[PDB]
Formats: C-alpha cells, structure tokens, sequence
C-alpha cells in the first residue's frame, strides 16, 4: 500500500499536466473522461493520502500543466516540486485589481485599434489579452532581482499593445504619420507599480520571417551583458540584460531556427543565462490545425531539447499566468537556463481580414462564439469568489471606460497637430605576444614553428594572410576595441592557419596570444578585449547571433566566418531579412563582418564559392561593403578602416583557402606602416618597377586569386603588351579610382573581365551590366573571361576544373 | 520502509541509468561512474536478481532513455523486452558480425593505402556501425518488408556502398569525389534467412543534414506508390527510412527538428525513421561542450518521444540487438528511433589535420586504441565463444578481404498537345457541386462551387479555377497530383477550396478527387493528395524535391505562403533543386509556386526574388514563369506534367490579379490553345489593332500588363504596344524575334517591371537580350523601381506613387 503511493506520487508529478485543465476553450472532450478510499485517513514527513493527494491535484491537475521530470539535474526538479507542491498565499486584493487593470488596458487597446483604423485584424490580441498581464510580471519580476534590462522579441500579434502597455511608449509616438510600426525597435523605463526598482525595457526590430529573430535577441542581449561586465564575460554571473522571447504555436513547432537557438542556451560563446519565453498558443496558425503543425503533444516540446522545465496555463486565468511569469524569472536567476511559459488561448476573430474562421475550422468557431473575453471572465471570477465588491467591479469598469477614451482623445489630439597604418613597433609586439607564453605552458610541436614564424614575419616582412588578420585585430583590441570573432573551429582555422587559442599539449589549457594586447605595456588596461570561439555546427543561428550582436554594441568589432562560404546559404534568412536590408527598413544599423571562404581549386560545387553573384545583387548604394582582397596588407587595411571608420556598415570578405600558403601572396612590413586600404590594384613592376604602361594594349580586370595565375602566366611569356588590375572592392564599386587607373594605359585597345567563376556567377552578371553605364568612357565594348555559366558553381571533378583553369588562363593570353 | 526503498531504485535505474552506463569506448569522463540482497521482494525474487537485471538492462553497453515517452503502451513495450535475460547470441551469429567487422577494417585500410586524399572519408573507430546498419536491414527483411531507403553523410559512404548496398568494387572505383554524394541500389539477401529487400542509398550534398527531409519525401512517394501507409491499404509502411547523422550536425542543424517535426504528420509521415548518429564525440576540431547545450547529441529527438538508445560502439553484438529492438518498436508503433552510437575518429578530419593540436587528451586515448574488430576477436576469445584456430581464421578471413579488393581494383585499372475537352471542363465544374448526402457547404464556400460550374461552362475562367482545371485533367487522364504549403487546402488569399469542411461536422470534401474515377466507374489511376503543410519552409521544399525523385510520374507542387518565405528553403533550392541533375544526375520536376507581386504590404510580402532564380538557371536546368493569364497557367501545368522532361518549375503566382476581372479567361484558350512563352494584346491577334503604327515597344511580365493595357485603352495610344515574357527561363528566343518582326516601325524598345533596377528580370535580360538577340534588343532601356536594399519599401503609400511614376514614364 505504501508503494502505491509512491508511484501515484510520481505519476502526477510525471503525467499530471495531461490531465490539467489547461485549455479555456475544452475543445478536447476525451482529455478528463480518460490504494483505496478507506486509505485516504491513513498517514503515509508523515502526511495523510488525502493530503497528499489534494497538494498534487492543486499543484499539477488545475490550470497549470507543470513539465519539469525530463530535467536531469536532480537540484532543478527539486527546486520546481519545492514552489509547486505547497499552499501558496493568495494575492492581495491591489495586486488582483492590478492585473485587472493590465487586461483593462489590453482589451482596451485592441477595442480601439479595431473601431478606429482599418486592415487591423490580423494584429488583434484579442481572445490572447492575458499575455499583457504575464509580460508585465516578467518584467516586475526581473526588477525585483535588481536587473538592468529585459529586450524582447516577438511576431506581430499584439505589438503596438506591447508598445502601450508593457515598453511604456506614448500614444502621440506610436500612431504619429500612421505597418512598419509593427517590426521597429523600441525602447523605455519600466517603473514598478508596488516595489522601489527601476528596469530598461526594449523591443528589437524582426522581418515578418517568424522565429528568424530568435538569435538575434540573443546575440544582442549578449553584447549588451558583455558591455555591461556581467555573465559569461563578466565579473559578477547575474546576467542582469533579460531576453524575453515571445512566440506564435505554429512556428515554435515548425521552425528549425528555434532548435538552433535553444541548442545554444548553455554554450561559453553564446549563453544569455536563460531567456524567458512565451508561446502566445491559441491553439492554431492561420487556418491550420495543431495536428497538422507538429508530431507532439505540446507546440513546446522542442524546448526538452536543453532539459528546459515547461508551463501550459490556462490563458483565461491571469492569476496563475502572472504567478508562473514570476516562478519562471525566479527559475532563470537560480540556474542561468531556459523557461518556457505555454500560454493557452484563442484567436478571437478571423486570421485577416479574408479570413471567416469557421470555413475550416468550424468547431473552433462556434466555442470561440460563446467565449467572453479574459478581463470580463476574471472580472466575474473575483465577484464570484467574494475578493471584489459590486462597486469595486463596476469601478474596473469605468477603468476599462477611461482607458478606452484615453486612447481615442489622445490619438484625436495627435491628429489635429581615417589613417589605418600602425607603427613597426605595434606589428613587432604582436609578434612577441605569440612567444609570450605563460610559465610551464607546453606548445604542440606543429603549432610552436607557427608562433616563431609570426614574431620572424612582424620584425623581417613577408607577412602572410593569417598573420594580417591577427595584426589588424590585435592592432584594434591595442587600440582600446572589443573584438568578438567565431564560426565553425575559427579559433584554430578551418586551414590550420589561424591558431588564435592554443591548447597545451599535456593539460588542454587554451592560450589566446592576442589577449595580451587588452593590457599596455606599462600595465594599464586599453579597454579592448579579444572573444573568439568556436561556433555551433549552424549557419541560421550563428550568423543571427553575430548580427545581433553587432546591433548590441556598435563599438564592437563582431566578425563570423564560414566554414567555407558554400554553407552561407543556411543562413539566408539572416541575410536577406537583416543584414542587407535592416537599416533602409528599420533604421537599424549593423557593422557585422562575415568572412567567406572563397575560390575555384577543384574541391567541387560545396567547397568552391561564396555567391558573390548574390550579394552583389542584394546591394544597394550604402549597404553593405562587399572585397574579395588579394593580399595580406589590403586585407590587414580593410579590417581596420571598417572599425575604425564610425560607420554602422556589414562588411562581406571573400577570403582565400590555397591562397593562404601562395609564397607570392605575402606583404612587406611598410604596407602595414606606410600605406592605407586600396580598392584597385596595379601589378607592382608598374608601381615599383621598370614597367611601361605605355605598351599595355590589353587590359585584364579581375578579382582574387587568379591574379597570381594571371602574372605567372604574363612573367612566362615576358607580355608587356598585357597589364592585370585588380578590383578589390567590388561594392560599392570605386568608380574614380578606377577611372584614374585606367587613364594610366592610353594605348589600351581591348579590355575583359577575368573571372574564375561561371558566366551567370561572380562579379560579371552585375559587372557586365554596371561598368559600361558608370564609366561608357572606359568600359564600353568591355568583353567576358570565365567559366561558362553552370547551374551548380563548380564541376564535381578536380580534372574538369584543371582543364578549365588552363582554359582561363589561355583565353586571356590568346 | 525497505520494501518501498526498492520501487524507488526500479524508478531511479529506468529513468536516469542511462546517465551511468558503460557507453564511451574511449572512458574520457573520469567522475561519470549488503545484507538485503538475499531477501525476497514483490511474482517473488530476490534484491540481488531484480538489482542484476537493471544493472544489465540500463547500466551495461546501453544507455535507455524511454521514461520521456508519454504513450505508457510504448515505455510497457520497451521495459519488458530490454528488462529481461537475452539469449546470448549462437556462434554463428557473432561470426557473421565479426565478418562485417572483417569487411569493414579491411575496406578502410585499402581506401588509405592505395588511394590519395581519402582521410575525410574514414570510418576508422566506427566501423561497428556496419554490423549495426546490417542488423537493421536484415531485420526490417525479417518483418518482410519491401526496402530500406539510406540517407548519409560522407563518413564511411564507400564503406556502406560496398558492405551494406552491396555494390561491386568494379562500379565503385570506376573512373576514380562525386562518388561520395551519388545515389545506389541494391538488393540485400538475407544471412540465415530466406527473405531479400531492396536498399538504395540516396544522393546529397555537403550540406550536413540537408538530406533529412529529402529522404523522407522520396520514402513518402515510394509508400505511396506501393500502396502501403497513410495512403494506403495496409499500415505496413514497407519503405523505411535508415537516417545516419554526425554528433555535431545532429545537434546543430535546425533542419534536423522540422524533419523530426513531420514524423506523425498526415501528410508527411513515413512510418517511423530508424535514425543512427555516428557519435565520434567531436566535430571536425570541436569537442560537444561547444557544439549543443544537452547532455546527448540526440535530445533534439525527445520533441516527438523517441525512444532512444546510447550504444558502446566496441560492443558489436548490444550494437546489432539494439538495432532490432529499433526496427521492431518502428514497426510495432509507426514512429521514430534514434541510436546514438557512441565511438571515436581514430585519424584526423582531414589531410592537413594533425588532431592532437586542438584535442590533445583525446587523441592520447585514442592513439591507445586498438579497432572493434581486434578488439571483438579478442573478446570471443576470453569469453571462450570462439577457439585460436577460430580467432585466427577470422585474422585471414581479414587478410582475404584485404587481398580480394586490391586484386579486384588492380583488376579494374587493367581494364505534346496540352488542350482538353469542353466536356472535361464541365466535369471539373460539375465535380464542385456533386457534393455527398448530407453535406453541409459553408455559407461563403457554396456561390464559389456554384461559379465554378458556370465558369466551366459559361467562361471568364479566372485563376483559382483554371489550377483546379489543369489538375482535375491530369488526374481524370491517370496522373498522381500532390499539392501542399501553408494553408494550401483552402488558399492563403480563400481562392482554392481544394478540400471544403462540413459546416455542422468538419467532414473534408475534395471535389478533384472524383476525377480519380471514370463515367463508367472504373479508376483512372490518378489521385489527388493536398494538404496544410507545417510551418516550415526547408523541410517541406525538401520534402516536395523528395518526393518527386521518388515517383518521377507524380505532379508534385509546393506553395509558398508568400515567395518572400521561400528563402527559408535557399539550401534545397541551391543543392537539390537548381544542381541536382548536373551535379548527380538526379532528376526531379517539383514545382514551386511563389505569389509574387508589389502591392504596398511590404518587402515580406511582395516578391518571390526572380532575379535569384534567374541567377541559378543555365541551359536546361529549370522552367522559370511568370503567367499573366488563367489559361496560360493551365497549360504551364499541363505541359510539365505530360513533357516527359523530369525539370523543376518555378512559377511566380498572383495575389490580388486572383480577382483581377480583367485576368480571366475564355474556353476557346483551355479546348482550342496551347502554352504561350510570349504573349501579344488580343487587339493584335484577335481585335482590329493595327501593329503598324506601334513606334514603342514595352516588353513586360505579369500583372503590370493589365495596368499597361488600361493606360494605353484611356489614352487610345495606337502607338504603344505591350508584349508579354510568360516562360522568363529558358527564353522564348524564336517566338520573340518572330513577335518583334510583326512591330516594323519600333524605334524605342522598353523593359518594364515592378521590381527594383537590381531585382526582378531586368539583371538577367539586360545583359542577356541584346546578346541573344541583338538586331531586335541593342539599345534596350529599363523602366522599373530605383535599385533597393529590400524587394520593396514598407509603406504603401510610398509604393502607390512608385507605380504611378512606372506607368507615367511607359507613356512619357
Ligand atoms: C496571410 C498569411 O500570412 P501573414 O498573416 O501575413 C504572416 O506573414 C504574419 C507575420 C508578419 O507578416 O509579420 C504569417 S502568420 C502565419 C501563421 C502563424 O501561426 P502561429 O505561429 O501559430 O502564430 P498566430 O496563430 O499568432 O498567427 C504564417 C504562416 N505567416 C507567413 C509566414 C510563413 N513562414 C514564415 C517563416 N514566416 C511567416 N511570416
Ligand atoms: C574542412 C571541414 O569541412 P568538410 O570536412 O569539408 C565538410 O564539408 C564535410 C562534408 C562534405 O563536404 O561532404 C563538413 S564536416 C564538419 C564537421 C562535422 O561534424 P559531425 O557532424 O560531428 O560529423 P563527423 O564527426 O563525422 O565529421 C563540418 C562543419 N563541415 C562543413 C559544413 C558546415 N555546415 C554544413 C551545413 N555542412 C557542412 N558540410
Ligand atoms: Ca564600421
Ligand atoms: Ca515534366
Ligand atoms: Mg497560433
Ligand atoms: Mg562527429
């Protein structure tokens, strides 16, 4: 008898959220329909069954399903049981007439919305009002904490109510000139209601692309936790900046970017110390029913993916709403991991305008029909319940009134009315720094000759690629910037050229050489930090977080590189949605840098190209800054003049896999001391030679690697008669620079752009088409060298591509 | 007190054993791991035999994690067949692992000793998952079962080719990297049994995971071409998909979660997916604390309550039976399960990898080890299962192997109208109203029914219907139609009405699917299937790609909710859509509709990025179209499905030309017409217009046309004439100059859009008209939007002038 007990125990705690009356509309009517009673007085800590029976169907059978028995750590499961499986104290009547009065303004607001202007009914909250009152105790919650900020992200549904009622901005600042409004940042001061703290509360920008924000919010918390010394890379572990994420139930389900996000929750290079999320669940999307939106019970059970605990409530109860809102901060600041509050509802109305809700789902409709709204519902239920009198109701009533004309006066009132070269000594000390060794740390013997190999190249010249990377961001974090660099093994290289951290050969400790350039050399710190990590195996996420953290902290030099730029094309959303196109959509600025792998060597379709093509087709004048540099010191000046420049810009390198270890692709000290970035190259025995430009009649453009090829090929033959010019800017493209170039060959009688790329790729379907209309003068009759255009970027054989190269190469020499 | 004590440790092992199970082969983790022993305990048995069960059940080489699962017949299932004595297996059995083991070590010894470049590819302290993917196959023929359907990535392809498909070293090293992504077929014969099944491994890019919903497309279209599953007659799901992953991608890749999404979907379900995650607990030079935030690689699969199974992959024989306890639990509950074999990377990732520079303590465990199969031989010896004369037969049964493939190599070395019916018009009208007893049509549904009659046989065809038309037809000539999206049943803009509901039942209806039947009542061979797709874009293009390579017969057709969403599929649409038949030769003739079109709801819900497509096509690659008409739509449909040219088609719908009265069409153009790449006013081909007078030509594609037409009618401009791009790739060369040459006295030539200067046609055409045809197209101008950042500005007010200053400069 006593063992029944324990398993009965265990059953409720396991399965009692199946049982827990969790939806306000009971569409399921098989969900409650499917020891003895003499042991209900025995005792069984020595408790009765029929008390311990009555603490478990409080506690998990009522209107809060708790998910929390999948967690492995046996002190997490403990800490839930401990705050669940007790009589909790009810709220007071202020605190009661306080919800009351959030719902109050919430079914307020949609009232308004939907009477006054027109084409707003796929925005309506309505049926989903009780989210207001449960935001705002995350919030109120977070500033009992003492915490410094809460950034949200969230769809469309109920936004500008967010606005209203939770970010605090005024009416006359959101319906001024008025859709765009419902994808804008914002920002305000939360001022607690009942307590004495403070707390910043901000909105982040989205597309309408559901879920694809979801890193972004994060990699933006992050910066701002990292700014403000606090977390991961901080001095204290309260993670005092709070990513609040709101979601739809169809797309939590169905959208891959959320796995990748949760899968990123605990990692060292991206932890937030749990973000609190809300599925606003009214149990549909658009016309689709949830069984034909996932293969599981719950839209959330995704988030069992990191062990996170998971709270279905009952929509239509406020109290229970707010009372796990607090519960799920409180979660968060214990363990620095992932909450997820399920709220049950309903749509009220049709999906849009369109949209009469009953032509597919019928059922739904005729329930949806005979339900009063929450603040109407709670209203009753505290007149029934004897916590609020007649006058006290009717009171919330004439609330509800004034806040309704408040908005309509409001609303009325408002519509009456730079040097990028560094002294030899600051190359010399970054070539010390990787000697500089802390006392008994053991260096791989293949690692050891790189290091050596560095301090030799900053004091002798013949500076490599990888190395003109690492003076550029050592020369910055020296110069007081944070630097943040990641993507798939960044910190060792993908061509084991970088080895930005070090691992002891016998204990595994890293080393990160270019942190000591943070400190100067009389001690004091310079302000800049060096953050480099190895990425999760996603492209989505990744480049979502490095995004949003470049919005985070503009200061930030944020750079995330690609495995190979072939595996970009994962994060296209982010792309497409954020990166090109959010500052001309939202007035939101981004200095992102995304390192591309890059270059035809014959290793197939998937480790050959980056799209040029299809950046330069996404640009448009100020967008984003597109290079694909040649050599080490361009390169080195490229990455210093995008931070250093006070431009919120992104910036897309097409960087070098072979060319990395071309003996030709090296740079003297002086073009790192004396020189500056250069977007179009001459060839050197022009420049510092004994060439004459005066023979030239066949002028070669090009981009990239095949420039090696292109002067191997003109120092074999001995053809004067051939000048190669580089373009190492591609956008936007460097019209008077390469004009004055151009105008230093007179005799020029044929010019062709040179490419390794197919005719429909790399930079000849933009090229083709804009440089004889920017300069006729130069570029009229302007001819095409390259692959011919394939529907792949690359052939698959090593052997097809050898014999096209050659093709090149012999074209251009012909 | 004690008795209670003992359900609490039953709880305990069965829930969290797992975490305390011998499952790593390399032992890294170095802090993972009596008096009532005899007494009986509630059936009766003592504490020391309960304890030794669990100890052995959850404790051992398998780590069980089922207490997740909220189905109880499922965890009841589970615990009886994994809580009690196995019979060890017969010596037979353990030799014909040991010979997989064998075939395997020698494959990869070969693959590193005669050939350059082949490091990536090793399968070295994996090879136990050979014996693993054969006790699979081998069970799932055990269940009679019709094929194994393979999707992997590139570790141990060659290996699995020709040890598992079963694929001779004469076609294997032929002509010897594509090799590594192409698809097989085999035929697997039983050891010790008498059944065969078929087992092909399917083609994929480098794109780790990408694969994932591809194959459950194409096992989706095999199980519906065998009458077995969903829409089948029996519940067998006879095709099974075997899914191999890596630890890091399994974690990391969102692809990955939308695919185990689709598992019990209606209209995505396969019956259950055997995954195997080779877990070699490393990613290239990343260790899993920087690749996932769960304690298993494999946690993401919990989303839809898989059992799942940690195996040691140094125990062969717990890696063969937990294989069979996964195909058996498939079959036995329809659903997915994941093994998570636990093993090492004994060599570097790559040629320039040396991989003790960023993993020291691992590889100094690793460099310790010896492989599975020496270490197997080794334990069947001091088990006293096999003899010395048995161990070191086995040691040249090795040898053998590693001889027969050397000498095999060495060997090797040495050496269409698309016109239908009036009375098939009238029918697809009639079908709308043939409504079954009883039904109720909702209110708003009925005069949409009723239209459709009348437009059948009246005219003024519009859109919705005319896709209907092209669809019903092919399904009344025998044809298997799948169509899905978002909200696809009824129509993202309520135009469709694929599947009506009962408005006092919920009952679906799909009047298409009576064309399945002839007038006499026989079947036609044809069926409709569509349904409310997921909200997920990459898993359910790849799905749709999926199952077209499955059934290349089928007429399959996926929807985008808006063309702005389908970026969310760019993977798909880059390595299988675009390249999959240059790349693999593999063929598929998905369509993808993408409504598209400015009309100031901002730059999410406005274009279908035409100029990427544009950007991706090269000769033969793709059908690119953007119809401006109902019956030019139809026959679009009509001629891919009856072409005999399996190549996918992008075409780019409307939205508000849906209703659009002037965007209908005439009867004549469905029973007398065919498809027209190029499209001329009817005032030319049909009217009295004289194209004599035309002085300016304004080439166009889409819905423009209709605001170009309307403009030149106010003005009566006899000097203007607009023409139509309707097949934007491959161009209509030959119809294009043949439709010029009728225009003599053109002197000024136009490119018209909506889209930006850098979007839409205008990069592609620019550069490519005046090159194919540069009689009819040098000094060709564009008229469009200024070049945009976004496909369009997010204020409709912006937009209204925008289109306005397009229409003023056409006639300026
Ligand atoms: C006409 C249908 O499309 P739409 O309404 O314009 C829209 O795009 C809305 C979002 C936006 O545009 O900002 C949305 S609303 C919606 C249904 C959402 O379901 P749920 O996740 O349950 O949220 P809800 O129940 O609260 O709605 C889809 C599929 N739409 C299209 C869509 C598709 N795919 C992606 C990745 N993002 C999208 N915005
Ligand atoms: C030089 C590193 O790149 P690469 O080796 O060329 C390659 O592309 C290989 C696959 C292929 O190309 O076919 C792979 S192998 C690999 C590590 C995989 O780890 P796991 O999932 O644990 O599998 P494993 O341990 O069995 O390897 C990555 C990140 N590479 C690049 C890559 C990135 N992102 C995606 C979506 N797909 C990829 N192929
Ligand atoms: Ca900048
Ligand atoms: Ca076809
Ligand atoms: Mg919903
Ligand atoms: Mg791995």
């Amino acid at each position: 008898k006593n063992a029944r007990v324990i398993e009965l125990i265990a059953a409720y705690r396991n399965r009692g959220h199946l049982m827990a009356d969790i939806d306000p509309l009971r569409l399921d009517n098989t969900r409650f329909r499917s020891l003895t009673l003499w042991d209900l007085d025995r005792e069984f800590q020595r408790k009765k069954l029929r008390d311990i029976l009555s603490v478990l169907r409080d506690a998990y059978c009522r209107h809060v399903g708790v998910e929390y028995t999948h967690i492995l750590e046996p002190e997490q499961q403990r800490w839930i049981q401990e705050r669940v499986e007790t009589k909790h104290d009810k709220p007071t009547v202020a605190e009661q007439k306080y919800i009351l009065s959030k719902l109050n303004a919430a079914e307020a607001f949609e009232t308004f919305l939907q009477t006054k202007y027109v084409g707003q009914k796929r925005f309506s909250l309505e049926g989903a009002e009780t989210v207001i009152p449960m935001m705002d105790a995350v919030i109120d919650q977070c500033a009992e904490h003492g915490l410094d900020e809460v950034v949200i992200a969230m769809p469309h549904r109920g936004r500008l109510n967010v606005l209203a009622n939770i970010v605090g901005k005024p009416y006359s600042q959101i319906f001024s000139e008025f859709d765009v409004k419902y994808h804008l940042g914002a920002t305000g001061t939360y001022i607690q209601m009942f307590g004495d703290n403070d707390i910043e509360v901000s909105l982040t920008a989205n597309p309408s692309h559901l879920e694809a924000v979801d890193p972004v919010l994060e990699g933006l918390v992050r910066a701002k936790q990292d700014l403000l010394d606090t977390g991961e890379e901080g001095s204290d572990n309260r993670f005092s900046v709070v990513p609040l994420m709101l979601h739809g139930d169809a797309a939590f389900a169905g959208q891959g970017v959320v796995a990748e996000t949760l899968n990123l929750a605990l990692l060292r290079g991206y932890r937030t110390g749990g973000t609190i999320h809300i599925v606003v669940n009214n149990q549909i999307g658009f016309t689709t029913a949830p069984t034909d939106s996932r293969s599981s019970e719950y839209c959330t059970d995704v988030a069992k993916m990191i062990g996170a605990p998971i709270f279905h409530v009952n929509g239509d109860d406020p109290e229970a709403c707010a009372w796990v809102a607090r519960l799920a901060v409180d979660f968060r600041q214990a363990f620095k991991k992932d909450v997820v509050i399920d709220m049950l509802c309903y749509r009220r109305r049709g999906h849009n305008e369109g949209d009469d809700p009953s032509m597919t789902q019928p059922y739904m409709y005729d329930v949806i029909d005979t339900k009063r709204g929450s603040r109407k519902a709670y209203t009753e239920a505290l007149i029934g319940r004897g916590d609020i009198s007649m006058k006290e109701a009717e009171d919330a009533l004439r609330d509800y009134q004034g806040q309704l004309e408040r908005v309509f006066n409001e609303v009325r009132e408002l519509e009456k009315h730079l040097a990028t070269a560094v002294d030899k000594a600051m190359l010399q000390r970054i070539g010390d720094a990787h000697l500089a060794l802390p006392e008994g740390f053991t260096v791989h013997p293949r690692v050891r000759p790189v290091l050596e190999k560095r301090r030799e190249m900053a004091y002798e010249g013949r500076i490599d690629w990888a190395f003109a990377e690492l003076l550029a961001l050592g020369s910055l974090i020296a110069e007081g910037k944070l630097v943040r660099l990641s993507g798939q093994d960044t910190q060792r290289g993908t061509f084991t050229q970088r080895h930005a951290v070090i691992v002891d050969r016998k204990t595994g400790e890293e080393f990160t050489p270019l942190q000591l350039l943070a400190t100067n050399p009389d001690g004091t710190p310079t302000g800049g930090k060096f953050l480099v990590y190895n990425s999760a195996l996603s492209e989505f996420a990744a480049v979502g977080f490095e995004y949003g953290y470049s919005v985070g902290n503009p200061d930030a030099m944020v750079l995330w590189e690609a495995q190979f730029g072939d595996f970009v094309n994962g994060a296209q959303s982010i792309i497409d949605e954020f990166i090109s196109s959010g500052e001309a959509k939202w007035g939101q600025l981004s200095d992102v840098v995304l390192l591309l792998p890059h270059g035809h060597e014959g290793q197939g379709p998937d480790h050959t190209s980056g799209r040029i093509e299809r950046f330069l087709q996404l640009w448009a004048e100020g967008s984003m800054t597109i290079a694909m540099p040649s050599t080490p010191a361009n390169y080195f000046h490229l990455l210093r003049r995008h931070g250093k420049d006070g431009i919120q810009r992104p910036l897309i390198v097409f960087t070098p896999k072979s060319m990395l270890r071309n003996k030709a692709a090296v740079s003297d000290i002086r073009d790192f001391t004396e020189s500056k970035f250069r977007s179009v190259l001459e060839e050197p025995m022009y420049t510092d030679g004994e060439g004459d430009r005066n023979k030239v009649t066949r002028l070669l453009l090009t981009s990239g690697k095949i420039y090696y090829e292109l002067a191997a090929r003109k120092a074999k033959e001995n053809r004067e008669d051939v000048a190669i010019v580089r373009i190492e800017q591609l956008a936007p493209l460097p019209r008077r620079r390469l004009a004055e170039t151009l105008d230093r060959y007179p005799n020029v009688k044929e010019k062709f752009w040179v490419q390794e790329e197919p005719a429909n790729q790399g930079a000849w379907p933009s090229f083709g088409l804009t440089l004889p209309e920017i300069l006729p003068d130069h570029f009229t009759g302007l001819k095409r060298i390259s692959r011919r255009a394939m529907s792949a970027p690359s052939s698959g054989s090593s052997k097809v591509h050898a014999v096209e190269q050659q093709e090149i190469l012999d074209t251009a020499f012909g």
